Formats: C-alpha cells, sequence, structure tokens
C-alpha cells in the first residue's frame, strides 16, 4: 500500500557505539506492511519508561549517549527511528510524510507498547511532534526532558517559533538549503558541518541508512514542513501550548545548546515560559544543535534534578 523501501541490514555492521539489539514493528494499526525500528533497553518491567525521539536528519543512533545513563538508573528506554530514518521502513514519496503520520506512529506506538510512567525526551522535530503527544492522553506522561525544541504553532501566537525560519541566513535558511537542494546529499558531511566534535565514525552512522537518494525522501520532507506548517499541524501545536500551560503537572528538566542558530535561547527562553513548573535551564555552553551528542551529561543532570522529587 504505502510505497516504501528498507535500508540493508549490511549498511549498519559496522557502526561505532551502537551495541543496542533491534526491535521490529510491523503490525501497526494505519501502517499495514511498514516496519518500525525501536529500541529496548534496560528493564522491560520498570516503572520508569524515557521515550527518546529523534530529529531531523538523525535516528535512534543519535541516543546512544544517553540509552545507557538512563538504563543504569532502572529505567526502561524506547527509542524509535521515524518512518524514513534510521532501520526504520523509507516511504518513497514526499507526499506521504505529514505531521499527522508521525504523529500517528506515535501514539500507535505508545498504545501497542502500552507505555505508562513516560520520560519525555525530545529535540528538534522529536519536539514538535513529541510536544502534542501527552494532550492526547495525559495519564500516561509523567515528566519531560526538554532540548532545543518548540511548538510548530502560527506566526501570529508565537512569533519566536518562527522567527528563526528566516533569521539569520546561516542559521535555518542554510540548514535548510543544506538539506533539500543537493542531489547527492551526503548525511556524513551535513552532520559534520552541524556537530563538529564528531568523529568520522560517528557522522558516518548518521548517513548509514540512506545508501542514496531514494532513501532521503522523508529527510527532505521535514524541512519544508517546518517551513510549510499545514493547518492541522497549527491547529495541533495550538492546542499542545494550552496543555503545557494549563495541564502539565509533571516534572520538567531544561537543557540547552547554547551555540543553536536554530532552537537557541530565542526560542527555548520562551518554551520555558510556556511549560508549567519549567525549572530554570541547564545551559551546555559548547552544544549546538544536538545536544544530545553532550548527552552524558545532559542525563546525569536530569536524572539528578528528577530523584532530588520521589
Amino acid at each position: 500500500m504505502i510505497n516504501a523501501i528498507r535500508t540493508p541490514d549490511q549498511r549498519f555492521s559496522n557502526l561505532d557505539q551502537y551495541p543496542f539489539s533491534p526491535n521490529y514493528l510491523d503490525d501497526l494499526p494505519g501502517y499495514p506492511g511498514l516496519r518500525a525500528h525501536y529500541l529496548d533497553e534496560g528493564n522491560s518491567d520498570a516503572e520508569d519508561v524515557f521515550l527518546c525521539l529523534h530529529g531531523e536528519p538523525t535516528w535512534s543512533y543519535l541516543y546512544r549517549k544517553m540509552i545507557p545513563v538512563f538504563a543504569e538508573s532502572g529505567a526502561r528506554v524506547i527509542a524509535p527511528d521515524f518512518f524514513g530514518f534510521g532501520k526504520s521502513d523509507k516511504p518513497v514519496d514526499e507526499e506521504d510524510y505529514t505531521f499527522e503520520f508521525h504523529r500517528n506512529f506515535l501514539l500507535a506506538l505508545i498504545e501497542r507498547l502500552d507505555l505508562r510512567n513516560i520520560t519525555l525526551v525530545v529535540q528538534d522535530w522529536g519536539g514538535f511532534l513529541g510536544l502534542t503527544l501527552p494532550m492526547a492522553d495525559p495519564s500516561r506522561f509523567k515528566r519531560l526532558i526538554i532540548m532545543n525544541a518548540c511548538l510548530m504553532t502560527d506566526p501570529v501566537t508565537q512569533p519566536a517559533f518562527s522567527a528563526f525560519v528566516t533569521q539569520p541566513a546561516d542559521g535555518f535558511t542554510a540548514w535548510k538549503y543544506d538539506l533539500v537542494t543537493p542531489s547527492d546529499l551526503r548525511l556524513d558531511q551535513f552532520m559534520k558541518r552541524w556537530a563538529p566534535t564528531l568523529t568520522e565514525a560517528e557522522a558516518s552512522a548518521y548517513a548509514a541508512p540512506f545508501p542514496d537518494t531514494s532513501y532521503q525522501a522523508g529527510v527532505r520532507k521535514f524541512p519544508k514542513m517546518v517551513a510549510q506548517r499545514d493547518q492541522a499541524c497549527i491547529d495541533i501545536s495550538t492546542e499542545a501550548i494550552s496543555f503545557w500551560q494549563n495541564d502539565w503537572n509533571g516534572q520538567t528538566f531544561m537543557a540547552i545548546g547554547m551555540k543553536d542558530k536554530l532552537l537557541g535561547p530565542d526560542v527555548m527562553y520562551p518554551m520555558k515560559a510556556l511549560i508549567n513548573g519549567c525549572p530554570e535551564p541547564l545551559e551546555i555552553a559548547d552544544a549546538g544543535h544536538f545536544v544530545q551528542e553532550f548527552g552524558e551529561q545532559v542525563a546525569r543532570e536530569a536524572l539528578k534534578h528528577f530523584a532530588e522529587t520521589e
């Protein structure tokens, strides 16, 4: 039904610092015959569950440094790869990818696995999407760990969440340009540019999922989605705001990658205010858009702030 392709297993043979066994789901309601990859780490019977959501143009490999810390704290860690990324199947048409197709996969994943006591860990699109989930079933979510992300609302209700799109020229505009224009997109090169401390092994872990351009419709659509927000995205992100603001009564931990030219301080401070109970943020001076590449620290600190309330 949905036309898609699978990256060959051999492409991940040699991953650096990714000894996590794959778990797959190919029987999700609404995603018939579409195989979803997810990591399931730590005690599966854990009371607490860390749901790690990635963004553009990454995968669960991005949480590799955080997974072990949360796992060793006694928690179960779920880190799914969105359709189109990592080890999941990749629809070939850009048209197939929408906000709801990604948001509905997540709700379906959460129901199938029957996840409760969720500690939501988001960044980028893991955040644009992630942050609109608790409102569809608030009993499942207990805490939030938020890194450089925001809500895809309209330009009017939250200008701080729309302004980076146009300025600066070396922020979102250049990131976008890098992603949707080359006809030979090398993710390793793109990552080394946007996450400068990555080693060479690391960066190729990022290109692993896409042998050629036919595997990158999904990577190409995300950016266009931030730039051209559909009505359901807008309505949904807009309702989320209200949830964060009046209904959320969970524990929150915020971390900011201060060198981010996209979702920096100028986006995170105003998000901080919409989140009821949001403490003061952990500013990571050396971190850029991929705060997870400085994950150990963010994970230790967070479990640290959360335990000082149990």
